[PDB]
């Protein structure tokens, strides 16, 4: 499993791995399976919506009893299981069905484009406000119900980043 054999990053955490499950644009929700290393159908979304982000997890992290999701930012959407060096900006804060469910968001050191985004403050706050309004309504016709508690700046990600690192050593 990427999950399981990668290293958290090159320099956390300024620099994390993301290991990409869902390509922005996927109405198909995919995760991989930590057993058996392979991209797996989590489902297909009840509403015709897409993931905004390049969407995946931090390999050696664990959150909360999961791996700590990452979200990227990306012009060009990768393929499901590449592996992005992605620079921690942001954290969103949600809770899904009584559970806390945050999500980094970085962006790619290798895309020049992103150079000058250091911080949530960098990110247009109508994309920020469509990632929010996503995760608040993806699953309202599966029942769920997302209470989204909002953003913080890069620091608190990192923070977040270097815990769940310590959790997946006091887990596995």
């Amino acid at each position: 499993n990427p999950f399981h054999d990668l290293e958290p990053g090159p320099d956390v955490p300024e620099v994390v791995y993301a290991i990409i499950e869902i390509p922005k644009g996927s109405r198909n929700k995919y995760e991989l399976d930590k057993k058996t290393g392979l991209l797996k159908l989590d489902r297909v979304l009840y509403s015709p919506f897409f993931y905004p982000v390049d969407y995946g997890i931090i390999p050696r992290t664990w959150y909360e009893d999961d791996p700590f999701d990452i979200m990227v930012i990306m012009r060009e959407p990768v393929y499901p299981l590449t592996i992005i060096e992605a620079r921690p900006i942001g954290l969103f804060k949600m809770i899904d069905s009584g559970d806390k469910d945050y999500k980094v968001l970085a962006v790619p050191v290798e895309d020049p484009y992103f150079k000058d985004w250091k911080d949530i403050d960098d990110v247009p706050k109508a994309f920020l406000d469509e990632i929010a309004h996503f995760f608040k309504r993806y699953k309202e016709l599966q029942g769920k119900e997302i209470i989204v508690e909002g953003w913080e700046g890069a620091e608190a990600a990192k923070r977040e980043i270097l815990r769940a690192i310590e959790m997946y050593k006091e887990k596995f």
